[PDB]
């Protein structure tokens, strides 16, 4: 079994690093953008799952998408459901139909909820941001496409609730579960053509890694870097070398792209990692490029400062257009 477990720390730690926003104020619908969660779950009957929930606001449409992965059997279910608009309100409550992400707390941190009521993808997961934030870029912002993005991750939030599998409602064990909640919003429609994002956990340590790889055709540079949150709020912003490996592949159901299923990362001054997708099919299938993503549970080995490590996490592979 994977050693899923929550942290029990303060969300912004010492507040000694002057990040460029307040977390709570960044959560409401009015801020726009993307709300995302990946829950690493052990149930009370000792089954393990990875559950994804994601709402995106976009000028053309909205969508909610979600998936479940059974870590014992590789059974995987996903859907994408398209909406038209996001209510412009001062609280967090985003949905398409009876599926969405909402805050159940005045601070938008102590209780958040990802829920889905779709055939073969039904769950109701709450989480509490008892976990030190990953402030991407060091202070929470970095260049993303033609302009800026703002992004923070809450890596190991205490998680409760249920997921329903084959008619059986299973209860989440909060001692052996955690949720990475990722909040991201931007100021430009011209986002990168495509990217890979890694979310990494190293259970022997407090390291939480949020790594981005994509091309910047506006500056004509390559973006390839990790933000690593360590202990005591310490944050590393490090270049990396990215190698996608196509010995194993998954062809998209859209017919438009072939995903690699293994990777190498060399994070400058920190370590190197060999990462592998847990199972082939982990694709959220949309009607266009932006609605589609490879969102896959991964495991990895490697070293950190020349000491061997292993861990798990998630890889996201997104094309905002198939004409890159
Ligand atoms: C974001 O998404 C991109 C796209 O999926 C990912 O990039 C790819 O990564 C893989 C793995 O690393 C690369 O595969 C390698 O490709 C080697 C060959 O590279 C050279 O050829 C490429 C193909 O060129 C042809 O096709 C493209 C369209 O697919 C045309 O634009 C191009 O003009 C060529 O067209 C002719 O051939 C096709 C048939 O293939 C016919 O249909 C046409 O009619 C033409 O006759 C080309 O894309 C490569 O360019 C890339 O790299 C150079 C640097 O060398 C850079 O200058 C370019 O701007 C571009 O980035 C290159 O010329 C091959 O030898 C090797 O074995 C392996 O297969 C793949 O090339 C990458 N593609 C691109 C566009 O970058 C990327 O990883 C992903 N990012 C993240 C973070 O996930
Ligand atoms: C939401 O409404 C407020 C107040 O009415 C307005 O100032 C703001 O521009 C709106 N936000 C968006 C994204 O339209
Ligand atoms: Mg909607």
């Amino acid at each position: 079994k994977f050693p899923f477990k929550p942290e029990n720390s303060k969300t912004t730690g010492t507040n000694a690093i002057p990040i460029v926003y307040g977390l709570s104020e960044s959560q409401p619908n009015s801020v726009g953008g993307s709300w995302w969660s990946s829950s690493y779950i052990t149930t009370t009957n000792n089954e393990q799952y990875v559950v994804l929930a994601h709402y995106l606001d976009n000028p053309v449409y909205t969508y909610f998408r979600a998936s479940t992965l059974n870590l014992e059997t590789n059974e995987y279910h996903q859907y994408v459901t398209v909406g038209s608009s996001t209510p412009n309100i001062t609280t967090l409550d985003v949905s398409v139909g009876n599926n969405g992400i909402k805050s159940e707390s005045e601070d938008n941190l102590s209780k958040l909820r990802s829920y889905s009521n779709h055939d073969n993808v039904t769950f109701d997961i709450t989480y509490d941001a008892t976990t030190g934030a990953v402030a991407n870029g060091g202070a929470g912002t970095f260049q993303f496409g033609e302009g800026l993005t703002w992004e923070f991750g809450l890596p190991s939030a205490k998680t409760e609730g249920s997921l329903t599998v084959h008619g059986e409602k299973l209860a989440i064990d909060p001692a052996k579960s955690h949720t990475w909640y990722d909040r991201q919003w931007g100021n430009t429609a011209a986002i990168p053509s495509n990217w890979t994002w890694f979310q990494l956990h190293i259970p022997s340590t407090e390291y939480k890694i949020s790594a981005w790889i994509f091309s910047d055709p506006f500056r004509n540079t390559e973006t390839r870097f990790a933000t690593i949150r360590g202990a005591n709020d310490e944050t590393l912003v490090l270049p990396l070398e990215f190698t996608p490996i196509y010995k194993r592949t998954y062809e998209s159901a859209t017919g438009r792209v072939t995903y690699p299923l293994d990777w190498k990362l060399k994070i400058s001054g920190f370590g190197d990692f060999k990462l592998s997708s847990y199972t082939e099919d982990q694709e959220l299938v949309g009607e266009d490029a932006l609605q589609t993503a490879y969102e896959g549970f991964i495991t990895f080995s490697g070293n950190v400062h020349s000491k061997p490590v292993q861990g798990y996490g998630l890889v996201e592979i997104v094309y905002s257009t198939w004409d890159v």
